């Protein structure tokens, strides 16, 4: 499959890795807008080198309580970091955002796909996508990520997951955006307990009926920390395994933290799945 953004193409036969970049006032200082641009700008290229494909520059944070962002605090971080990079190399650009203004914006200074993990529900975020006209990530969440709120009960949810990307995919239809431009998402961690993600991930394979790209998110999750036990700095061999599962159920994009390790994993899977008569494991 291929998708086509801003004049060139990405090619999904093969699994990419997507580096995080995470440009929130928190850590991209001090006001408004520091030489935090340097660190930005040299965070991308060390990704980039550790072989990152897609970098997925957002301005949230998404965990527990975790704090409104405003317009104005979105286009001063995210925008000169999606220009930045886009002048200096070649990567592939998701800007992960939720506001109209800020993916209208991205636009015109080159990213690629809008990567907005509320799948466009803010009023005017479909409008803005579809005039754009860049590939779209819609992700499944069930309830709001940012609260201290304990999980949902499923009668299924793979069933629900399934039928949410059902009626989103219709929804974008009807906004004028190809089914040739979607990606689907299950939503690791967003209104799921560890049984739901599990459930989730053994059974991925099959969101492949839709015919759309894959793109997972799991690096450094809850899913992972509490069936290991372990705090956040401690989990890179728990994400490295989810990400080898998915991949091997032919995933076409995996949003990590660690680049390096993560690109290494990805290549023996290539290996594999090349090996293997029909490129996938179900
Ligand atoms: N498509 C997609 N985008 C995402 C996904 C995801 O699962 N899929 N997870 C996120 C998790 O956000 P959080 O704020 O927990 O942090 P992180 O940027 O460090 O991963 C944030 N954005």
């Amino acid at each position: 499959m291929k998708l086509f953004a801003q004049g060139t193409s990405l090619d999904l036969s093969h699994p990419h890795v997507m580096g995080i970049l995470n440009v929130t006032p928190d850590s991209f200082s001090d006001g408004g807008t520091h030489n935090s641009l340097i660190d930005a700008v040299k965070h991308a290229n060390l990704m980039i080198n550790a072989g990152a494909t897609i970098i997925d520059v957002g301005g949230e944070s998404t965990r527990p309580g975790a704090a409104e962002v405003s317009v104005e605090e979105e286009l001063q971080r995210v925008i000169p970091v999606v220009e930045a990079i886009a002048q200096r190399f070649e990567v592939w650009i998701s800007v992960d955002t939720s506001k109209p203004e800020v993916i209208r914006e991205s636009a015109k200074v080159g990213a690629h796909i809008i990567n907005d993990i509320r799948s466009l529900s803010e009023p005017g975020a479909l409008e803005a996508a579809a005039e754009t006209g860049l590939p779209v990530c819609l992700m499944h969440m069930q309830g709001n990520p940012k609260t201290m709120q304990e999980a949902p009960k499923y009668d299924d949810v793979f069933a629900e997951v399934n039928r949410y990307f059902i009626e989103q995919i219709a929804r974008c239809e009807q906004a004028g955006i190809a089914k040739e431009k979607l990606l689907l998402d299950p939503g690791f961690g967003f209104g799921k307990n560890l049984s739901h993600n599990y459930s989730l991930l053994a059974r991925l394979a099959e969101f492949h009926h839709f015919n759309l790209p894959l793109l997972v998110g799991m690096s450094r999750k809850s899913m992972i920390g509490q069936l290991l036990n372990v705090g956040p700095s401690e989990r890179l061999s728990g994400s490295l395994a989810c990400a080898v599962i998915a991949a091997m159920q032919g995933a076409h994009i995996i949003r990590v933290h660690d680049v390096k390790e993560t690109v290494e994993a990805m290549r023996v899977v290539e290996a594999t799945l090349s090996a293997k008569e029909n490129k996938r494991y179900e």
